[PDB]
């Protein structure tokens, strides 16, 4: 049977909150079968646990935030992308503050942390959600859709005026496995637009934001092409974000996601629309590994 996975070891890291600019202490811990990913705010008394589930997503701009009452965890998308990428079913994520550390602005540092802690197979069937019927949402001319597909395919197109994009759209698609996630998408940084970052900095926001965690762009271009890791890196980052957002399903997905100018808000609308549409998906488990669609990093 394809087994559920947790971490083999407790593993700690330190980084800066993207908005706070202050140190955050991150602890990844093993968790029992059927826990899913649980964020835990250990700076609070009592401790506040928020399951990484679609229903717990708060309404925020340009990042995925989890909310329980007045308590929040900001910027969960990159860590959840790494958890999805290496097939981590079950873990506690402890934080000293309301933000996941931004690290280098990709999932790379998180992949290194999870890899290094090691993958522990657990004595329970891994549950997958198989898309059974097409589900789409539209907002203006933005679109996000799931369709049935035997695998995990994530496709994305973006279209912007800014001269950095050279008058054209950026398109990319990943046929997802642990290997293709790590290689094609995991280190992709987003564009930090100088005009936007300066505006946020005047409000004592994005204090942790810099060339260390974004590709900085001026009125016309990437200032340092040196800092680029991929072609069409911006859309490859959109795929990274999506994989992290789609993991708020609480299980590995079997089907195809196509995003047209989508983002965290519309991804979350699609997710919640799919969950509410009970005949459009089913939970499956696999007794013979060799007939499962998705390749994951061997433990
Ligand atoms: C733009 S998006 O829709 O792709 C969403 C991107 C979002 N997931 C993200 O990674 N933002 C991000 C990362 C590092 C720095 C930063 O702030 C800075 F540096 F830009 F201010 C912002
Ligand atoms: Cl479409
Ligand atoms: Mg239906
Ligand atoms: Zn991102």
């Amino acid at each position: 049977m394809i087994k559920q996975r947790t971490l083999k070891n407790i593993i700690r890291a330190t980084g800066v909150g993207l908005h706070s600019g202050e140190k955050v202490y991150l602890t990844l811990k093993p968790a029992p079968v059927d826990t899913g990913i649980v964020f835990s705010r250990t700076d609070l008394d009592p401790v506040v646990e928020i399951p990484a589930r679609a229903e717990n997503v708060g309404e925020t701009t340009m990042s995925t935030t989890l909310v329980k009452g007045d308590v929040k965890v900001d910027t969960v998308e990159h860590l959840l992308s790494a958890m999805a990428g290496l097939g981590i079913d079950n873990a506690y994520v402890e934080l000293s503050a309301s933000e996941v550390p931004i690290m280098d602005g990709s999932a790379g540092p998180f992949v290194f942390l999870i890899q290094s802690a090691g993958l522990q197979e657990q004595e329970a069937a891994k549950k997958f959600i198989r898309i059974k019927r097409e589900v789409s949402v539209e907002e203006g001319d933005k679109r996000a859709v799931f369709v049935p597909f035997d695998g995990f395919k994530v496709s994305f197109e973006i279209d912007f005026d800014h001269p950095v994009f050279r008058g054209r759209t950026q398109q990319a698609s990943v046929d997802f496995s642990s290997t293709s996630f790590v290689k094609e998408v995991s280190r992709a940084r987003t564009f930090g637009f100088m005009r936007d970052i300066e505006y946020l900095r005047s409000q004592n926001l994005a204090l942790g934001g810099s060339v260390e965690n974004a590709i900085v762009v001026d009125e016309n271009r990437v200032l340092n092409e040196d800092g680029l890791r991929y072609e069409d890196e911006f859309v490859k980052h959109k795929i990274l974000d999506a994989i992290g957002d789609l993991y708020l399903l609480g299980n590995s997905l079997i089907g195809e996601f196509r995003g047209f100018k989508s983002g965290h808000a519309l991804n979350n609308q699609l997710l919640r629309t799919l969950i509410a549409d009970k005949d459009a998906w089913e939970v499956v488990t696999f007794e013979d590994a060799r007939t499962a669609p998705i390749s994951y990093m061997r433990p």
